[PDB]
C-alpha cells in the first residue's frame, strides 16, 4: 500500500487575494475528501509565507515549483531549497518538463536538484518525460529511462525511498496527439520497475498529463498511478477537489 | 543631475533570520548616510514579503533577482514582475550574466523581462556586459551595445527613461583580470551615448564589476558612473554602507 497524493502546480499564476480565496476553498473542501489521499499545493515562490500562514496545521502540504541545483553563491535569481524549506514548505518539484525546455536543465542538474531538496528536508517530485520525436523515433524508455537513472544514480536506496516521481507526456501536450490511460500505465510501468531495481518501489508516482475532473478516476484507477500532479485545474477549487476525491 | 544609486544584489544567500539582521543594520546605517544616494537591496523572491516588513517607510528600498519574460502561464517556477509588484518592490535585476550564461536568457528575452518590469510598476535594472573571449577580440561594443538596443528598440523613450542599466565587466571574472576607473568610464560613456541617441540620456548607469569600500569613491567619481550594482560586498553591512556612503 503506497502513498496516493494530488499536488496542484500552479505554475505562474497567483496574486496575493486570489491565493487566499482558492487556499480557503481548497482548505474547506479537503475535509470531505477521504483521508487517504496526501493534498498538496506547490505556489510561487514570493507566497510560500502566505501559503504556510493559511495552511498551517491543515491536512494540505505546500511546496516550490524548483529548487537551486547548489546550497549557495553567485546565482543571480535562483532560489536554494533552504530557503523554500523555512517556510514549512514539505515539497518541490524538480526537472518540470517547462524548465528542461525553456531552461536547459539537464538530467544531471535535475539530479542536484533531487538532491538538495532531500538534504533540505523535503520531497523532492521527480519529473521525467518525453517529447514526440522522441516517442516517434522509439525511445521513450530510453529517454525516461535515463532522466530517472541520473537521479537515482546520486542517491542511496534509502534516500531513494523519500523521493515522489511524476511522469509528463510532453508528446501530448500542445502536439496535436493526446494520450489514453493505458499509454500512461504502460509508461509507469516501465518507471515502476527501474524504481524497484533500486529498492525504490513503493515510490508514488504521479501522472503529470493533462488531469480534469472528469478523467481523474480512469487515470488514478490504473495500477502503478497513485495520483496526480495537477496543471490548469489546480487552479479553480471544484476542479482540484473533484480530483482529490477521485484518488480514494 | 541624474539619481545616485547603490543596490545590492545577494543573490542566492540568506535565511530568515540572517536576512532581519543585515536589513536592520542596513536601515540603521543608511540614516546617516548622504541624502542624494538612493540605496536598494534585491533580495531572493521568497523574503521579499520579510523585506517589505521590515524595510517599509524607510529609505531603503528592495527588488527581486528577476522576473518572468511573460506576465502569466505554464511556466513552472517562473515569477511575474506583477508578483514581485505586490510586496511594495521598486526594483527588479533583469539580464544578470549568471542568467544570461546559466539560463541561456538571450537579449531579446532580457528586453521582455524589462517590459514586465515597467508594465509592473518596477524600475528595471537592466544589465549588459561582454566575456573575456568577446573582449579579447576587440568586440566589446557591438556587444553590449547590442544588448543594450535589443531593451531600447522594445520601448517607447517616455518608458526608456525610466530604466537603469548596469555594465558588469564579466571578463574579469574568476579571471584573474581587473578593471581599471577609466576603463569602466570608457563603456560607461559608450553607453551613455547610445542612451542619450534614444532620448534616455538621464538613466542611472551603475557599474557592476567588483567594488570594495576601498574603490567606491574612485569608481563613482567618474563622470558617466553614477553608482553601483553590488555584489559580495553587499552581504556585510560595514562594506555596503562604506560602498554608499561613497556615491555622495
Ligand atoms: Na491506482
Ligand atoms: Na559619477
Amino acid at each position: 500500500q503506497r502513498i496516493k497524493r494530488v499536488i496542484g502546480n500552479w505554475k505562474m499564476h497567483g496574486r496575493l487575494s486570489g491565493n487566499q480565496a482558492l487556499l480557503t476553498e481548497v482548505a474547506q473542501g479537503a475535509q470531505a475528501v477521504h483521508d487517504n489521499v496526501a493534498i498538496g499545493v506547490c505556489v510561487p515562490f514570493p507566497y510560500l509565507a502566505q501559503a504556510q500562514a493559511q495552511l498551517q496545521g491543515g491536512r494540505v502540504s505546500w511546496g516550490s515549483q524548483d529548487v537551486s541545483a547548489h546550497e549557495q553563491g553567485a546565482y543571480t535569481g535562483e532560489v536554494a531549497a533552504g530557503m523554500v524549506a523555512e517556510f514549512g514548505a514539505a515539497y518541490a518539484i524538480v526537472g518540470h518538463s517547462e524548465r528542461r525546455a525553456y531552461h536547459g536543465e539537464s538530467n544531471e542538474t535535475v539530479a542536484a536538484k533531487a538532491r538538495r531538496a532531500l538534504a533540505a528536508g523535503l520531497t523532492p517530485i521527480v519529473c521525467v518525460g518525453e517529447t514526440l520525436a522522441e516517442r516517434e523515433a522509439g525511445t521513450t524508455e530510453q529517454v525516461v529511462g535515463a532522466q530517472l537513472d541520473a537521479v537515482l544514480a546520486v542517491l542511496s536506496p534509502d534516500e531513494a525511498a523519500r523521493i515522489v516521481v511524476a511522469y509528463e507526456p510532453v508528446w501530448a501536450i500542445g502536439t496535436g496527439k493526446s494520450a489514453t490511460a493505458e499509454q500512461a500505465q504502460q509508461v509507469h510501468a516501465f518507471l515502476r520497475g527501474r524504481l524497484a531495481a533500486k529498492g525504490a518501489g513503493h515510490v508514488s508516482l504521479l501522472y503529470g498529463g493533462s488531469v480534469k475532473a472528469d478523467n481523474a478516476a480512469e487515470l488514478f484507477g490504473q495500477p502503478d498511478i497513485d495520483g496526480g500532479l495537477i496543471g490548469g485545474a489546480s487552479l479553480k477549487s471544484g476542479d482540484f477537489l473533484a480530483i482529490c476525491r477521485a484518488a480514494k
